[PDB]
């Protein structure tokens, strides 16, 4: 076999890939706006997120049935091919496909294969191996970021980030497959009563599962919805430019680093009062920027834990899915509820600058995200897992 410690290697891997995906935007503006406007631009990571995040269904159940190495390396494939084809745009709607529908295609599936897989080598540690298939995303950044800029003083960022990033997916799809089907990883740990994981035929139908779809929904709503908005709250409040951007930028450590700490701590301790105070704390942060927000010191904090408790969704939601329904058919269970993710990434930003340029001020999108977060709290404290399932045809074979 293989050192368990390998898969949470490669869903880094994977996972620092798709970082750099939804990432690179950000370094195009500029570039695409000399040559030809920011919402236009933007259209193309709105358009990324929504089919990243649908692809992630169609990639779990694939993964789920004929292996995830077959569907990273597709993955791997597509964005690859996407990225690359972006390099030789020359429109709107050419960036739209190779960009928003390729490299998203591509994206969703190297993103969720390996979060199914890992944890079902760490049965002892589930919620930490998740943050190590979830870590990448907050490092795409740190990497590419400096790297990208190095490279424009822009194509040629499309073009050689779109192979590094293809080997870097091939890669980790390559060495990726579940333990063998009756051997567990371990070393340690009349007629009984055997229970069994959901098949996804039954996550689906239940309905703890959409409640969890709907926090989901609400949580990452939020976070899309003022992310945006933290750099403008201070610039506004009379801070300068490069002042707002060095506080609202300690969010970045956050984000990456709650995803293995939280899920270190939700594995020691359980996870539904963590989550949910996380939830509770992101709400108070939205209400809260309204009195730290003026200041590098005070607007940092928010940043931090506004990151913090989004960054946090990323392993707990898969964590919590793990916990109610198993590991057997997590590729589907939560591929599917990581879909409410993909819409709000599609629609959320949008509204908050809509809301926003609406009043002209930031009480709107900063209450609505509050009480989204509010509501997810609700949701999250007060459900409790779902019954263990029976397997009666498994029970049946005791004599
Ligand atoms: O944080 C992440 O791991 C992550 C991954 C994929 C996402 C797709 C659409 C919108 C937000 C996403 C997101 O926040």
């Amino acid at each position: 076999t293989m050192p368990r410690w390998v898969p949470l290697l490669l869903g880094l891997l994977g996972s620092t890939t798709c970082g750099m995906l939804l990432y690179a935007w950000s370094v195009f503006i500029k570039p695409l706006n000399a040559e030809f406007s920011r919402a236009e631009i933007a259209m193309a990571f709105a358009i990324c997120c929504l089919i990243f995040g649908l692809m992630t269904f169609p990639a779990g159940r694939l993964s789920d049935k004929m292996g995830p190495r077959k569907v990273v390396m597709t993955g791997g494939v597509l964005l690859a091919i996407g990225f690359i084809l972006s390099g030789f745009i020359q429109s709107k709607y050419q960036l739209y496909i190779t960009y928003g529908v390729i490299a998203g295609f591509g994206g969703g599936m190297i993103y969720l294969p390996p979060i199914a897989t890992a944890p079902k080598w760490w049965p002892d540690r589930r919620a930490l191996a998740t943050g190590f298939a979830v870590v990448g995303l907050g490092l795409g950044s740190f990497l590419m970021g400096p790297l990208a800029t190095y490279i424009i003083e822009w194509r040629y960022v499309f073009w050689y980030c779109g192979v590094a990033m293809g080997i870097m997916a091939l890669i980790a799809g390559a060495f990726l497959e579940p333990p063998p089907a009756g051997w567990k990883p371990a070393g340690y740990t009349a007629a009984p009563k055997v229970t069994r994981d959901w098949t996804y035929e039954e996550a689906k139908g239940d309905t703890k599962f959409w409640l969890l779809y709907l926090a989901y929904f609400c949580g990452s709503f939020a976070g899309l919805m003022v992310i945006g908005h933290l750099a403008g709250f201070g610039r506004d409040a009379g801070l300068t430019a490069m002042a707002a951007a060095g506080a609202v930028s300690s969010l970045a450590f956050s984000n990456a680093a709650t995803r293995i700490l939280s899920g270190w701590f939700v594995d020691k301790i359980g996870i539904r009062v963590y989550f949910a105070a996380l939830f509770a704390l992101q709400t108070a942060a939205m209400i809260a920027i309204f009195q730290l927000g003026g200041s590098v010191v005070g607007l940092s904090i928010v940043a931090i834990v506004i990151g913090w408790n989004y960054g946090a969704m990323f392993t707990l939601f898969p964590a919590t899915c793990l916990q109610f329904y198993g590991p057997t058919a997590q590729g589907s269970n939560y591929g599917l509820l990581f879909t409410a993710c993909g819409l709000a990434g599609f629609a959320g930003p949008w509204v908050g600058g809509w809301l926003k340029d609406t009043t002209g001020t930031y009480y709107l999108p900063f209450l609505c995200a509050a009480a989204l977060c509010a509501l997810g709290t609700a949701i999250v404290f007060m459900t409790k897992p779902p019954e263990k399932k029976h397997a009666l045809e498994l029970e049946v074979l005791f004599q």
